């Protein structure tokens, strides 16, 4: 009978595009698992949680997953959601395996059964330290944060690695989620003359910083992490988008034996362009080849990490504390369109 397959992740709340992607990808590969015939003649069903990507209630939906009986989590998308969720899942015997949670310490603590099929902030942000240090080199600073664990984390990771590089930033410093009124950041770029900012966080936010910088006559070069390079940024913030610099994962949905996805999902009239459609796609496609091997948690999670798995992210291989090894985030040019192009 069907294997159920719990997807989680924020189906509600300010970042539901990230939901959005998320269950555009499993919806595909669950589809296209069982037009191949299941997992031995066994369908999957996909159960969807919304956890708002917020903290206490991804706590509720981690609890109600166990009770529901459910033995494997695609997801939680936001780091500050997927931690506490993960104490719970590790706690229970539930495999849990994330296509967009990045902050490290998920996997620095000794659990067996999470894994990950996205990347690391400890290489994201070295990547982007990197790139503004070599081929921005801009002469004015700042760098601001959401004060989450994913944004914060990364806004430490950049600092860290422009002081290395003896660069000058002459401010860091967080605002709160939720805020729109970015006047006095705004004003304090402007009689700062900052040239360059690094945002750790997500969309809604740095969409309006863009909006309001730009509206300010500001001509200041921004970047942010993949939490910002997606559509609903270029809704919100307009033309203000266009310049914009980001790290993200590889464009996917660009790699010619895709297509066929591609043009699926289009078909239903859904987007297959955001990096979490293909990232959570790959994650079904790992837990697939797991239930192909055992029904039990711990020993799909033993099976992954001693096999590659062939993707629509490539071959993924897994080291023992369930991290992608030689995953990569690239650095693009973000648009008003809502594309990305490889930055120069
Ligand atoms: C959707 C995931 C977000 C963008 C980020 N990677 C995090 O770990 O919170």
């Amino acid at each position: 009978e069907d294997i159920k397959v719990a997807v989680v992740g924020a189906m509600s709340g300010p970042v539901a595009q990230y939901g959005d992607q998320e269950f555009t990808g499993a919806e595909q590969a669950v589809a296209d698992i069982n037009a191949k015939g299941g997992i031995k003649g066994n369908k999957l069903q996909i159960v969807k949680y919304d956890d708002a990507c917020d903290p206490k209630q991804a706590v509720a939906v981690a609890n109600k997953v166990v009770n529901d009986g459910i033995k494997y989590v695609i997801g939680h998308l936001c780091s500050s959601s997927t931690q506490p969720a993960s104490d719970i899942y590790e706690d229970e015997g539930i495999l849990m395996i994330t296509p967009a949670a990045t902050a490290p310490e998920l996997t620095a603590r000794g659990y067996q059964l999470i894994l990950r099929t996205t990347g690391l902030d400890s290489d994201q942000g070295p990547t982007a330290a990197k790139y503004i240090l070599e081929k921005v080199k801009p002469q004015r600073i700042a760098i601001v944060h959401d004060k989450q664990q994913y944004g914060e984390g990364l806004a430490r990771a950049v600092q860290d690695g422009l002081k290395k590089g003896n660069a000058n930033v002459v401010f860091f410093d967080g605002i709160t989620a939720g805020e729109k009124d970015f006047s006095t950041l705004v004003a304090r770029l402007k009689k700062e003359n900052i040239d360059f900012v690094y945002y750790g966080g997500y969309h809604p936010e740095m969409g309006q910083i863009l909006r309001q910088a730009r509206a300010a006559g500001l001509k200041t070069q921004f970047m942010g992490p993949e939490g910002v390079a997606n559509v609903s940024l270029s809704n919100i913030a307009g033309e203000s988008a266009e310049g914009l610099l980001v790290t993200k994962p590889k464009n996917y949905d660009q790699v010619p034996a895709n297509k066929p996805i591609v043009d699926a999902i289009k078909a239903k009239k859904q987007d297959p362009s955001g990096a979490f459609v293909w990232t959570t796609y790959a994650a079904l496609q790992s837990l697939q080849a797991g239930l192909n091997q055992s029904d039990d948690p711990a020993e799909i999670a033993k099976y992954l990490k001693a096999n590659s798995v062939d993707t629509v992210m490539g071959p993924l291989t897994w080291d023992e504390k369930g991290d992608l090894k030689g995953f990569e985030f690239g650095v693009f040019d973000w648009h008003a369109n809502g594309t990305a192009t490889d930055a120069k």
